[PDB]
């Protein structure tokens, strides 16, 4: 664990998650783009769905966090809600899985969560909404917390958040909404171990609509 | 659709230049089409694509113009961008609405008088990539529809806005590229007086940026 979290010091933790439905979407795109930033230097990476965790892990050597998103009809949390993601994303190379850590309304307890993933040998990290799930996760013996989750319950980023984490003494991951390299690097200084970085990255057309709001409004 | 229509098409808008880094798992044909399609789906009203066959693959994906250019890395001269009146035919056979070219003033295998003319002649709209403001000036002469500040600095990291500033007030049709690489940067290219922008590696160059943050999360966790 200490191992990991000097391997992730100062480091961009890559988000490849397309948006749904994409073209872009697509488990040969993701492979590639992942195969493209290790080749780039990334040290990390966040992997969202069982295969292509399977798929990015045979292709590439760098760690990966992975995650089941799924967005379910009777509650709000989405982050791998089930102890059957926890068991599929292990057998498929992950070495952390994430997880919502919030005590909101849930298929699965988070109690229950965290114990499956550490039957399965990898490490937890936790996605919080409040420093209150940071606590809990610290409690329940995690070895990773983050920023994930604050605001999701916003255009800027948390950095209190990351820093309160961090003046606990937690293994910190910043994560959301660290849009530029100044935002993640003032994250940094903020306290955190690494961050983690997603739309600003592999979500074209969330980018493209960045660009032509701002070029379009000065047209007017 | 004439050349104000397309200056109307393009006002306030982002073009999107799609050419991921050479030798890339990425710069795949298949992958810029899926880019092309994707961009186009989240409002983007134009294109810059490299290669024949890329701007055929696309041009039959998309409806949105197509800015058409090939890259050759030359032995006896440092252009790049579309040298050849070879690659002026292929490109608007290959369904360009607009050809870019190269519009410095250097040492290449064919004159910029006509490759600026065998684009006009094939129908399709010309696009000079300029380095100075005489570079516009001259591709004005030669009846050319649009300057670009594409090649500025590459004869640096920020944009060359006096140049935007120059080609505008001359009156040209002129479109801000090189180094626009926020949606800040690029808003005041256009009050600057460009009529559209263009934007490459920020948007389609996943190895750039991805060192763009490492270099700032690693300069900082060196403490
Ligand atoms: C809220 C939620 O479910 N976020 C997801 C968790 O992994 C991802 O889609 C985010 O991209 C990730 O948090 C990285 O943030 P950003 O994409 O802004 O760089
Ligand atoms: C100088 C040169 O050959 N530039 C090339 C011309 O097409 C491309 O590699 C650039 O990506 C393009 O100009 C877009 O610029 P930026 O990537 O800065 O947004």
């Amino acid at each position: 664990i200490e191992e990991l979290k000097r391997f992730l010091n100062g480091q961009t933790v890559v988000s490849i998650q397309p948006v749904t439905g994409s073209p872009l979407d697509k488990t040969d795109f993701i492979v590639a783009m992942a195969i493209a930033v290790e080749q780039a230097g990334a040290k990390a990476l966040r992997i969202e769905g069982v295969s292509n965790v399977a798929a990015v892990s045979a292709a590439v050597t760098i760690p990966i966090i992975g995650i089941v998103k799924r967005d379910l009809p009777d509650s709000p949390v989405r982050i791998t809600p089930f102890v059957s993601d926890v068991d599929g994303l292990a057998n498929a190379g992950a070495t952390v899985i994430a997880f919502d850590a919030t005590n909101r309304t849930r298929p699965e307890s988070r109690e229950r969560i965290a114990q499956a993933i550490k039957n399965t040998g990898c490490f937890a990290m936790a996605d919080c909404s409040t420093f209150e799930d940071g606590l809990w996760a610290n409690s329940q013996g995690v070895e990773i917390v983050g920023s994930t989750l604050s605001g999701y319950v916003p255009t800027v980023p948390d950095f209190q958040l990351v820093k309160a984490f961090s003046e606990a003494g937690f293994f910190t991951m910043a994560e959301g909404r660290y849009n530029t390299p100044e935002l993640a690097a003032k994250a940094i200084e903020s306290g955190a171990v690494a961050v983690t970085v997603g739309s600003a990255l592999t979500r074209l057309e969330v980018v493209t609509q960045w660009f032509n709001n701002a070029t379009q409004a000065a047209g007017e």
